[PDB]
């Protein structure tokens, strides 16, 4: 996926990766 690594794109919206 595309935001599940950089912890800051993840924590913004995480359901689009985890």
């Amino acid at each position: 996926e595309g935001c599940c690594s950089n912890p800051a794109c993840r924590t913004n919206h995480p359901e689009v990766c985890d």
